[PDB]
């Protein structure tokens, strides 16, 4: 069949699927407080597993894992205002929720208020946090980062609250759940999978806080500010009530007693074997666990995952759809702790997944509103996101998703808190991640209020919306399979690479003071450009009939993304090796970020570090080229 | 054509080729002291380059490189006996040769004599080297290692001489050339290629001595012993004359002044495009540089390389030979310093070469005698070495190379000093390396005596011998290409892996004292066995006509070797990642080697180190499995 056919079919199928029901079903007490590794968790897990079986799809299995999660100890965690001795006022509060992987300790001192988790940026404010507890708003960044920065400035203890402006929740006595791990997955099995506790049981600090972090209710925040002299700025796009520093007269004490708890995570798979490249998959995932009932955090996703798997299987058996490449749906678990489920899976194919999975879609938090349509992905999926937003019509507005007034659409970078991030920054798999987002992030998100009710009370046509999300997700799959040519934008990296070279040339001056020639970089950038130009040519000259010549090409395409992961850094040390989207000194952005410091004439600039950064970052790109063809044995022997 | 045809043809072609002439030609003053990066060097380089062109073979190019080599400074290096002052005795000797990368310094003190470069083993002798110069024989190990151990025991300065028993050279006034780098290639570009000196110019110590090392003439050795009280043991399979320690009355002073010198290495290639898998090569290399005239060290090799390239091209054009996979001959340079030429080439395709080269043959030191026939290679080429030694008849003896009295032949491990080692231990390419060796290693090897004369004076039928070597080398190539199925023994690794498990079970006791379950390892070993069993099956069921299904299989085979390189260690830190043949704590052998120390009840055993060693070494094997198939998504979801 042809695209129109698949597009049309997939639509009517989407026209007759109740997503709202399943989003509700995944709310019955049968599986409501489906915490990570809980019974409910395991309940829904088997539900999905069976549903897949019922869907009559091909092979479907389970993925067991034992990771260390952190939970609230029997001893109560609390915040209390107290002078250089005893609590005068009252125990601010005994927080109802907590920040996982938080340093298990208790300390007291001054209490500064660095708007939006310091943002790392905001830390450049007047009052110093040099040895004092800090308050921050839940927002622009992730707790992990908020805390990380706080501690990088030598602070201790961090409180996170949901202000009124950012979080318009009527109830101010509401508490939410946190993360705190500056990474992805179990924080003791970096790059390699985990085992028992009995075996390989290190404690922590392997990329974990080392500073107590506690989530606080707005109400509690109110009271804290009540005992603070300083006055909150207008710079902070907030609203009155907060201070900046506690009234000297007295300080505050934070006490968090949390304990590690080995649980058994259960990932559930299920594929749909392809017909020509049966061994090249399109991983479609969806977080299944959640702290509260997580109708949004986990409902909509799993809801889509199921309904979406139900369709393709059907299409394959009844409608004649013959996906040239297999599809593999996966419902991860222990996701509230950093995609621990999906990550440790990847951890499992540390150097082969890219040979198998060529793209990872992600349905998490797919429906959160009806205004915007945020989209984050690897440039390799740029044109797919585009052309698809040109085929899918907004659920509310009768118009298409794509803003016809531009030629350059907006695509966001994947964040440390998105299961898709690991797939791309660690496993080198290109990944997309859409969201029918809103200017303001869903409030009830990390709290017990993520109910199917308060959701649909806030998004009336949730069905139509989820449908759309299920449609863009569907087309991605049809598209990434329908045709024999693996359609990934390996060109977009030329641009991505040129942009770097450009930004780097703004320091040609600094580059000159240092003996650096910066010539080898251009060569790489070019040696790579050709590589793509050949591939982009060889394709055109090859016939969509020679299963062999095509397979040889598609494989080259399939290498592109993975090969941009620094082959000079160990996964065990720095898991996000992707020079473009990773995190670490190997990061391309990180290079400029160090060089910028050169001008500051201070010591902030580590020259030896740069020298290497450039040196390697060059050979990384270079290699990416020699790997992406050049007909092998690239013959630019001159230079 | 069929094997017999190719075998028969290749033979008569070998029957009519004067190898002796070319081994001589490569001795004319036109290119005699062809040191690394010298003019002569560059001369022969262009000779080979043109010869290849003349051979009318397909593409042929050059490979430029700027590595830092070490050379003898204008200031003379010398050894002189002297007391706590007053430099008594005659100027023992101003050594004619030198040990590259040796620490540039000068020191004096006691002089111990640790037979055969300490061997690391021999260091367990009576007299301590704790702060004193040391003497060693050139033998069992490499200078690099000899020195390394010496310094690990806190010694300073090391002299290397060629004793009479081991080196039956009439002339005792003869001096030889050394190495000293405990690695492979330029010692400042570990894992990543080099640049200019102007750019990235670190000094050294990046895996280099830090202790002066000087080669000494037997004559000089004589004199040293002359001023020594101790008496040489019979344990040392040597002969009279040497002592153990200098006569207390006085000591010796070593002064080495060498300087680094950026040179331009020139690797010369030339391929023979295949007909079905044109992009899967069989790298056939041969060191081209040398200190002395190196007729053996470099002549015979380059001699074969040329003559061997001359044949296949001819066979392809005239005889109808249609290699299903391309052949690529390569004459490296700067090889006397650690395969610096070939290594930095590999350094170039840090993560893709295995996707290109599926086997590396090596002609270096192919002819050195006529008695034995040593052979070193990766178990993946075991059956080829075997079946071939069953087809090639010894040049002297009319009988076949293969000892018919066994079913299990002897194959040696690749050493740090073999261009093939890097290909296998660093790039993950299976590599063979034969030698018509002798019980005693060629004496003139590292000295100005490696002449075509003294050679043929010591091996009369050098032509027939070289011919044989050129024949086993030839069949390897014909065999690795003739057929459509990539013939590599990926099975032999099951054995190789089981042997490990076995040897490891001898410590099940220790493994038990520690909470270790050691169960995950068996699973991997097994999860891998199945993998090979499927591949070994899929092949049988596939037809040598479906270029597609075969390509998909051969590729899997082509992954086998590379995937045993610890994906948890950085090439920049530990370049030889191969868990089996590499070097480092990631090494499989290294694991046992640490565990053995457990019993010693002392602290020598690092438990935390083991814990990881096992942990990762497990996932390494595991991964090797998940990468070698299991039909993708290995479904041993239970466990
Ligand atoms: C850091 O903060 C402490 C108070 O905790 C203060 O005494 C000190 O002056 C600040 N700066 C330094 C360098 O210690
Ligand atoms: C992992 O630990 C759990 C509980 O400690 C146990 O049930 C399970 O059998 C262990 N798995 C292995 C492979 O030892
Ligand atoms: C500078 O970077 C090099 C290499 O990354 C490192 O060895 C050194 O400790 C760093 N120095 C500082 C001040 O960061
Ligand atoms: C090491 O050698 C020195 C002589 O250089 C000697 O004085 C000392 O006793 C030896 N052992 C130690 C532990 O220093
Ligand atoms: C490398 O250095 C040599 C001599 O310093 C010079 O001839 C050559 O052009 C340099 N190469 C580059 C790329 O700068
Ligand atoms: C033991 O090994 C661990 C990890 O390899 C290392 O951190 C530690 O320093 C080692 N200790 C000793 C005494 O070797
Ligand atoms: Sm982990
Ligand atoms: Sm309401
Ligand atoms: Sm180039
Ligand atoms: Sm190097
Ligand atoms: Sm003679
Ligand atoms: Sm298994």
């Amino acid at each position: 069949l042809y695209w129109d056919d698949l597009k049309r079919k997939l639509s009517e199928k989407l026209d007759s699927t109740d997503f709202t029901s399943t989003i509700k079903l995944l709310n019955e007490n049968s599986y409501v407080p489906r915490e990570a590794g809980s019974q409910k968790d395991e309940n829904l897990a088997l539900y999905v597993e069976n549903e897949f079986r019922e869907f009559k799809l091909s092979k479907v299995w389970r993925d067991q894992h034992f990771v260390k999660i952190q939970v609230k100890d029997s001893a109560q965690n609390s915040v209390i205002i107290v002078d250089k001795n005893g609590r005068l006022v009252y125990l601010v509060e005994n927080p109802g929720g907590y920040v996982a992987y938080s340093k298990a300790a208790t300390v007291t001192g001054k209490l500064v208020h660095a708007n939006f988790g310091t943002k790392k940026d905001f830390e450049d404010l007047y009052t110093p946090v040099n040895g004092s507890i800090v308050i921050v708003r839940a927002g622009k960044i992730t707790f992990a980062e908020k805390v990380a920065n706080a501690e990088s400035l030598n602070a201790i203890g961090v409180l996170i609250y949901m202000d009124q402006t950012k979080f318009p929740i009527v109830n101010a006595e509401l508490s939410f759940f946190g993360h705190a791990h500056l990474g992805t997955g179990d924080p003791y099995t970096p790059g390699f999978p985990s085992f028992n506790h009995t075996q390989f049981p290190p404690s922590r600090s392997s990329g974990l806080p080392n500073i107590p972090v506690q989530t606080i209710s707005r109400a509690a925040a109110e009271k804290l500010f009540g005992n603070m002299e300083g006055d909150c700025p207008s710079d902070w796009k907030t609203d009155s009530t907060c201070r900046m520093v506690t009234s000297e007269s007295k300080n505050v004490k934070l006490t968090v007693s949390n304990v590690l708890k080995e649980i058994k995570i259960l990932n559930i798979f299920g594929v749909i074997k392809g017909f020509v490249e049966p061994d090249h998959y399109v991983v479609v995932g969806a977080q299944r666990d959640a702290w509260g009932p997580g109708a949004a955090k986990s409902g909509v996703g799993t809801a889509l995952l199921l309904k979406l798997a139900q369709m393709f299987s059907d299409m394959v058996l009844k409608d004649g759809f013959q996906p040239s490449r297999s599809i593999i749906f996966a419902s991860w678990s222990a996701g509230d702790f950093g995609s621990v489920g999906a990550t440790e899976w990847l951890e499992g194919y540390l150097s082969s997944l890219h040979l198998k999975a060529f793209t990872y879609i992600n349905l998490d938090k797919a429906v959160l509103g009806t205004s915007n349509f945020k989209v984050s992905a690897s440039p390799l999926l740029y044109t797919l996101i585009e052309k698809t937003m040109q085929n899918v019509k907004h659920p509310v507005t009768g118009q298409f998703l794509y803003q016809d007034s531009n030629w350059a659409s907006k695509v966001e970078k994947l964040t440390l808190d998105n299961a898709a991030f690991p797939f791309l920054a660690y496993s080198g798999i290109p990944a997309v991640s859409f969201c029918f987002c809103e200017d303001t992030d869903y409030p009830y998100l990390g709290t017990t209020m993520d109910t199917y009710k308060e959701l649909i009370e806030r998004i009336p046509e949730l069905n139509k919306v989820a449908r759309a999300a299920a449609e863009v997700a569907g087309q991605f799959v049809i598209k990434l399979t329908h045709d024999v040519e693996l359609n990934l934008d390996y060109e977009e990296y030329n641009s991505q690479l040129l942009s770097f070279v450009r930004d780097l040339n703004q320091y040609r001056a600094d580059i000159k003071e240092m003996g650096l020639s910066l010539q080898w970089l251009y060569s790489a950038r070019g040696d790579f450009f050709r590589a793509t130009s050949r591939l982009t040519t060889d394709f055109g000259n090859a016939e969509k009939t020679d299963r062999f010549v095509m397979k040889k090409l598609n494989d080259r395409v399939m290498r592109v993304e993975y090969h941009f992961l620094s082959p000079y850094v160990s996964p065990k040390e720095s898991p996000f090796r992707h020079v473009f989207w990773g995190s670490g000194s190997h990061t391309l952005p990180a290079l400029l970020e160090n060089l910028k410091l050169r001008k500051q004439n201070n010591g902030a600039f580590n020259e030896t570090l740069f020298r290497n950064q450039l040196a390697l970052a060059t050979w990384t790109i270079q290699g990416a080229a020699n790997a992406l063809s050049g007909d092998v044995w690239d013959i630019d022997n001159e230079f």
